[PDB]
């Protein structure tokens, strides 16, 4: 009955948003999908980067349960997801961008060009538009449009800048011309064919770098502008708190924020971080716009309150929070996440802000209930839809539960760095209103006072006196470990009179 | 190139070997096999009871893993095993008795027999002689055998004794004519039919109750022997401990333990305890002649020297100890179980007896070791053969991990008890030679000294000395979960030049 519209724009931190009291961040768009829908304040990512994170999107999992531990990890072809599901329902899931799939290999013939790549579409979605990393499907657009320059990613480098360097200058293409504007083009055109109801999920790159923007985005916000960065005095001290923060921030490389970016992110001043933030906060602006753009051709065809839309971010980005760029660890800048729910089916909750702890894993829950479909397998998160009717679910969580993996199955640099196996190199997140306890398989572990220390620069967890708090948390964490160990099967039970089974 | 026997024989206590120093039972025929092999004095059941047990047994996983909870819960059909590895190497896996494998559900049709109990065959066995609960297959060879009276399971109770008593009396069926000795003389012919290397499952019944057992083995043993019962002074000071040990104790039946019983087992004294064990001490005696028939038969047959020999139990008894009978919870009475494995491929192990922690676990690591295997999915487990080859293996297990699910999906008394979802039914135990830390998903956690108290009555985790011994097992705990996890795909990483595989 309803159309369904999955939107996820990469990167974009949960505080980066008009309609949560940011000072300088502007979306106009976002707050006016949650002016007539639920935001939710407290929602978390299930892990990071990519492909893990849309694992738990996609499957309704934790990461202890669907394994996708880096980029290149296989999702097992065992699980439903809400392609799958949504099929189940009459319809037909339609992509515009990516899902970051690693396929399952067994089986699969080892010549497959599918083997090759984390970049597969995840199994139920008809792809209506693609758009991987190599972004040759938004070149021969831009080349079709007056652009023979258009050969390759290059023509993200802004008009004369250096390559490599921080720019505030537009690149060759317009504010119309960005992938951002070319998926949503291609999602309104797919939209005008539609005579039923409809299921799409359009996947937006940006505000995911290179930190690159045409005009006015570019010199939108000054680099000056923005919050306090929640960091250490300097990035010695704040790598001495962690041994994976001593392991990971040398490794940021500067090739994953500017194209053509070289060296280490170490070499970034305060200043050049405040730089990069300001185009960030230009990005995130730019996609807001689409979504505008989104919204009126909803409007146009008669499709806005037939449309349950769930706007969303896999991961989150850290933007000069505690000396870092990018996602990954355990610091709540790379897993707050925005999640903005229209559903015109539930106008008592309309405008509300829930302050609940959410998750990515709820995602899917949430359109099994909505959509009356059954899982064919258990689900880690729950239903939001008690929320949407402006009520509480029972029983809900009391902490975001969050994991991440820092395995390398190629190349074993964190294995040898570390002297641990794959299986240890990893951690688990607790986090509620007061604490956050970080429990590390072979690491130490790391304890945050968020009443005293909002900014997480003060690890507790060997003072005597927060001895009872680390045990407690690490209990609770033993408690969710347990209770979220696969139940597909376990709900089941064989007697005289055949199966017998639960319902979660 | 070996031929594999492996024999288990249900609900026998690890501690009840003449090998390990018991002062009453005697096993002369474990104890020769151990002489010419390797015995194991820590080795503990994956978990109980007899499915959840052997789902370990089976596939080298734990039960966080093989999902098996209760008698009853399927086990998914995705999973390896030793039968279904071995055919892999070019064996024919035979079974006498029982797996007790409920099957995966799925895609079965509703009206298929096999989806009304947990009493299935495991896949990969070939069936060579069954032995369900409802034992038919004995009933009519003891009616072969001149006994028109062996009609029903009746022909348990002893010859004029009561029905549902505790009786010293012998049955109808002679020492020649228990399930023991049918079994193994099915084993016997059928050894006699081989002409190539073989692999056999024995898996016995007893010394799993009724407690019954012919002459001699029924006096053999005097009730005032065997050693003190690790229990509290009282049933009431018991229970008083935890709340697991308040709902479960007062709910164990007469029935589960002696032909025909009625009511509460609450209802018999140290006195009756003490009889059951001494019938329980001649059983045992029983199973082990018949280990001698076979170990002979082997020799007759020129196998002996190319037989690889497994003798295990799926899970323990508590006899006595804590005021309980039967299998489950926490104490070690109900998981400490024997293994002694003679290997003639490696004399060099030969009389020697292991004292690290081994698990049900290892088992099918072991043999695909041993064997050239390679299992199909993750193995929690690891290989003996180091232990088998006179070292030590690198990296193995500090302390014993098992686990106990008490979920109730047909009937859910204990979710209603303890105002618990199933999901929440269930503990994790780890324990060295010096704590057992018991960790419950809802109820309070227990800590047990063993140093200073080794009959496990003294809850010590509320005890603020003890804090920081708690928080040190529950953080070992959360290491153990997180590198248990499924490594099935996450050991792989799909690259550019495709799929790359770490091996664990
Ligand atoms: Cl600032
Ligand atoms: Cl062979
Ligand atoms: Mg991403
Ligand atoms: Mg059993």
């Amino acid at each position: 009955r309803p159309n369904v519209l999955l939107i996820s724009a990469d990167q974009w931190r949960g505080d980066c948003l008009s309609a949560v009291g940011h000072a300088s961040v502007k979306t106009p768009n976002v707050d006016a999908l949650a002016q007539d829908g639920v935001l939710f304040t407290r929602h978390f990512a299930g892990t990071a980067p990519a492909s893990p994170a849309r694992a738990t999107l996609y499957t309704g999992l934790y990461q202890m349960n669907h394994r996708v531990c880096r980029n290149g990890s296989p999702l097992d072809a065992r699980f439903d997801n809400l392609a799958l599901a949504a099929r189940r329902g009459g319809y037909d899931p339609t992509l515009f961008g990516y899902t970051d799939t690693a396929p399952d290999p067994r089986g699969m013939d080892p010549n497959d060009p599918h083997l090759t790549t984390y970049e597969g579409v995840l199994p139920g979605f008809s792809a209506r538009q693609l758009l991987p990393e190599h972004e040759k499907q938004w070149l021969s657009w831009l080349r079709s449009r007056g652009h023979p320059e258009a050969t390759s990613r290059d023509i993200h480098i802004p008009v004369g800048a250096t390559p490599g360097e921080i720019s505030d200058v537009a690149p060759a293409y317009s504010k119309d011309e960005t992938q951002t504007a070319f998926l949503a083009g291609e999602f309104i055109r797919w939209l005008g064919e539609q005579d039923a109801p409809w299921f799409a999920h359009v996947s937006f790159l940006r505000p995911h770098p290179p930190f690159s923007v045409p005009e006015p985005y570019n010199r939108m916000f000054t680099p000056s502008d923005g919050p306090a960065f929640a960091r250490a005095a300097n990035r010695e001290a704040e790598q001495a708190v962690h041994p994976l923060l001593a392991f990971a921030l040398p490794l940021i490389g500067k090739d994953s924020f500017i194209y053509g970016g070289e060296g280490s992110a170490s070499d970034w001043t305060s200043e050049d971080l405040s730089a990069i933030r300001a185009i960030y906060y230009g990005m995130i602006a730019e996609v807001d716009t689409q979504l505008g753009r989104i919204w009126q051709a909803l409007k146009n065809v008669g499709a806005w309150d037939d449309t349950l839309i769930i706007f969303t971010s896999d991961h989150a980005e850290m933007m000069g929070d505690h000396w870092m760029l990018g996602k990954g660890g355990f610091f709540d800048g790379s897993y707050h996440v925005p999640l903005v729910i229209r559903d015109p089916g539930h106008p008592g909750g309309a405008g509300r802000q829930v302050e609940r702890f959410t998750s990515a894993a709820d995602i899917f829950p949430t359109l099994c209930d909505r959509l009356g479909l059954v899982p064919d397998n258990h689900l880690d998160g729950g239903t939001l839809v008690p929320f949407l009717e402006g009520g509480e679910p029972e029983g809900w969580r009391d902490a975001a539960f969050w994991e991440f993996d820092f395995r390398d199955i190629a190349k074993g640099e964190a294995e040898r760095h570390f002297g641990l196996k794959s299986n240890a190199c990893n951690l688990a997140v607790i986090r509620d209103e007061r604490f956050k306890y970080v429990h590390f398989a072979g690491l130490p572990p790391l304890l945050y006072d968020l009443a005293k220390d909002p900014m997480e620069l003060t690890n507790v967890a060997a003072d005597a006196d927060y001895a009872a708090v680390r045990l407690g948390y690490a209990e609770k964490l033993l408690s969710l470990r347990a209770q979220h160990l696969d139940q597909t099967l376990a709900y089941t039970e064989l007697t005289e009179k055949g199966p017998v089974s639960r319902r979660p």
